[PDB]
């Protein structure tokens, strides 16, 4: 869609003027921060109203309100559901009218400061590769340079006047994104014919694995790299209708965070005597090991679980949450104790040995179906406890080892299914495990010398399940858990030469 609502870098008070000054009573903007929080600004009868919105790496929690996996999402259900948002009072806080921000700086084709950019359009660009640069001797201005070939890269004037984009003719736009839109659906052509057609931006996100070090060293700039992945989130708006029945109401943790129609894991061999094949859980497929990211047990879906387990053929499950966190229930306990034996309705589990590690316990666990033989496999339930209530850990070793155990027991497995990892609502920390797992897995196969693209391979996730990777700490985290896995085997690889 847009994202427009969202301005990046302004203040309390800037965000009550715009309001005041430009917008109308139902006019809102979405604004950071009291760092690592975010704030919803309102205009109702003639007055500014601040909604706190946090976020501690599990969900974005609007206080007096819902909690949502987006901020696109949380934007998406208050326009659609108009008497839903209310003050500590009861009175209703109307989302009409979203103000557009016209700071670029977030933006994928925005480069700010370059330089009269050609050499990274001939190095890094392709056939309709374009970015978006400040002017050098013109202040104010600003230089689109357009890729076009199998050739050349053409340079188009942007003039600022009287607040006013153009390109020195037809019409004037209010900001730089909607010249970009506009230009990029009605292509401009040169004097000889060429068409300067902007399919796509330039990618500045792409390393190579052996370089993190130094990336790493530049972005400490991992909030303006997490920020632009960030605003890529309305083309993600995906249909979520299975979990919205109100047959599967009760099934959610959490009422808005919802598994994706298209992703979704669709559960048979249900009882006949309502809806029995729906699960908040979604396939992840990187585009060899597959994931399924779901939310914490809920009482009511402990069988829905297991029925899950047995039909997928999964033999491993990433447990990233304590039961109880900040006296607060994140997951109930769908295993049995050690040497039990529990029926989970047409489903049996076994709970073989339990060995424990000190950020992790390792559960061995015998799932079968009620009434056959020969049905039965080896679940293996890794359950980090080491994890904290707020944030993410200092030191990425302890997460590094528990997945390197958790890869090693999914590859000894013949025949294995997807790897069934679950948080609280599935989102955060299960999307930082994830990603972190994808990541490591290509440098697992390609070796330190190798392509990696940290937002793109987020994005990628995203598609699959509504916004995983919650916070900017876990995005930080995800970049030094690399650091520290190419770290590791540079050092072991100088362990057998020395």
């Amino acid at each position: 869609t847009s994202r427009r609502w969202f301005h990046p870098n302004i203040t309390g008070v800037e965000a009550e003027n715009l309001l005041l000054t430009r917008g109308v009573d139902g006019s809102f903007l979405a604004r950071p921060s009291n760092p690592g929080d975010f704030t919803l600004s309102v205009r109702r009868n003639g007055a500014v109203t601040h909604i706190k919105i946090q976020n501690t790496g599990d969900y974005y929690d609007l206080y007096g309100g819902e909690k949502f996996a987006t901020l696109a999402e949380l934007v998406q259900y208050y326009m659609e559901h108009h008497g839903q948002l209310k003050e500590k009072n009861g009175d209703v806080i109307e989302l009409k009218y979203p103000l557009n921000c016209a700071d670029p700086t977030s933006e994928r084709w925005f480069h700010g400061h370059l330089s009269g950019a050609e050499k990274l359009l001939t190095e890094k660009g392709k056939h309709g590769s374009f970015l978006v640069r400040d002017s050098q001797s013109h202040p104010g201005d600003f230089v689109l340079s357009v890729r076009t070939g199998d050739s050349k890269v053409t340079h188009v004037m942007i003039r600022c006047q009287e607040l006013k984009y153009d390109v020195g003719g037809g019409e004037r736009f209010d900001s730089l994104t909607d010249l970009v839109e506009h230009y990029k659906k009605n292509p401009m052509v040169e004097t000889l014919g060429t068409v300067l057609q902007l399919k796509q931006p330039l990618n500045t996100t792409r390393i190579n694995a052996a370089e993190i070090e130094s990336r790493v060293r530049e972005l400490s700039g991992f909030w303006e790299e997490f920020e632009t992945l960030q605003q890529q989130e309305c083309k993600l708006l995906y249909s979520r209708k299975e979990g919205q029945r109100q047959e599967n109401k009760n099934k959610n943790r959490y009422k808005n965070i919802l598994p994706f129609d298209h992703t979704r894991v669709v559960l048979h061999d249900g009882d006949p005597n309502p809806v029995s094949d729906y699960i908040n859980a979604n396939i992840i497929m990187p585009e060899k090991k597959s994931y399924i990211a779901t939310q914490g047990c809920l009482q009511n879906t402990v069988n829905d679980f297991w029925r899950m387990v047995f039909q997928e053929n999964s033999r491993v499950i990433v447990m990233t949450t304590k039961e109880v966190e900040r006296g607060k229930s994140k997951c109930v306990k769908y295993w049995p104790d050690e040497y039990a034996l529990k029926e989970y309705g047409v489903m049996r589990v076994r709970n073989v040995k339990e060995s424990a590690a000190h950020d992790y316990t390792l559960r061995e666990l015998k799932l079968s179906k009620v009434g056959q033989g020969n049905t039965e496999r080896t679940v293996w339930q890794y359950h980090f406890r080491t994890w904290p209530d707020h944030g993410v850990p200092s030191d990425p070793g302890g997460v590094l080892d528990f997945l390197e155990e958790v890869h090693h027991k999914q590859e000894s497995i013949m025949d294995a299914g997807p790897v069934v990892v679950h948080c609280s609502a599935g989102i955060g920390r299960t999307g930082t495990f994830i990603v972190i797992d994808i990541l490591i897995d290509i440098i697992r196969e390609k070796g330190v010398d190798c392509d990696i693209d940290v937002p793109k391979t987020i994005q990628m996730v995203r598609s699959q399940r509504s916004g995983m990777v919650q916070t900017e700490a876990q995005y930080r985290f995800i970049y030094m858990a690399v650091q520290h896995y190419i770290e590791t085997l540079q050092r072991r690889i100088e362990e057998e030469q020395k």
